[PDB]
């Protein structure tokens, strides 16, 4: 069986949080939310609450078969931890081609694995400049699949991106 | 007289007390927004209200910039026209004082002006701004001729220490 970890701190965006994790239980993956503390818990945006599955610390990424991103201010909170332990964690996933998947502010994290030049993403209009000074070659689409990365801007691209993310974990 | 740019969710110190310095060392501030007369409200709850709109912002009009950092950086970046870093790309380009804390120096990033110049910030956008081509330094103020930058609200004596000699001179 396959699993998605999602990565989260507080203020995620809701829907970017609920919507993939429903597309993807919907099609018979199951996700695990990693997150500062296990059984903390981070509120979204518009007040979701969502328990933290698996610490940081203690995660081992080989276990996942796909990394999810919410968007929102979540990315841009991961990417305070004093010792980049989320960047960290990404790294495995960008470094050895396993399915990524990240919405709106989600491709923040990214560019802390610094294996984005050449890549081809799509973000939310906010992040595009950075993500372009990381490296990448940044279009504005709906969904972008460049190999095992899926990329889409904010919540109106949930359809295209709910399908897109749940075709890659079939292979 | 200095600008302030500023949307919802910024630090509400980081617009207050910068703010307070700087009318206590009798300069003016006038804060532009995405329209005149409307309110942005801070992560703790401070209502700012909004004086002239980004439409009508004439950066030439100003003293210096100011940045207050929070989300509030974030929101600018948002601007479907990128006016923010349009009004920022006038205050780089002809080296008029610019004064961005915590998040704040995002919106320098869009001003495309950041190439060898050196800076602080908060740790969560340090690595764009390295990207960008700036000397990311970790320290409670950094001077690079007209850009004054720091990272946290406990950095706020240091701060308004400098921007307030910037325009003393």
């Amino acid at each position: 069986t396959k699993k998605v970890a999602i990565i989260l701190a507080n203020e995620f965006e809701d829907i970017e949080y609920s919507s993939p994790k429903e597309a993807l239980e919907n099609a018979g993956f199951n996700t695990v939310v990693i997150g500062d503390t296990a059984n903390s818990e981070v509120v979204g945006k518009h007040g979701e609450k969502v328990t933290v599955d698996v610490g940081i610390a203690e995660a081992k990424p080989e276990d996942y078969d796909a990394l999810l991103i919410p968007g929102g201010f979540s990315p841009d909170h991961l990417r305070g931890d004093t010792e980049g332990r989320y960047g960290t964690f990404a790294k495995y996933f960008t470094k050895n081609d396993v399915p990524t998947f990240a919405i709106c502010h989600g491709p923040q994290i990214l560019i802390d694995t610094d294996d984005l030049k050449g890549r081809t993403l799509t973000a939310v209009l906010n992040v595009r400049k950075d993500l372009s000074n990381a490296g990448a070659h940044v279009v504005d689409e709906s969904v972008v699949v460049d190999n095992n990365i899926v990329t889409s801007r904010v919540p109106d691209d949930l359809d295209d991106f709910n399908r897109e993310i749940v075709k890659q974990l079939q292979l």
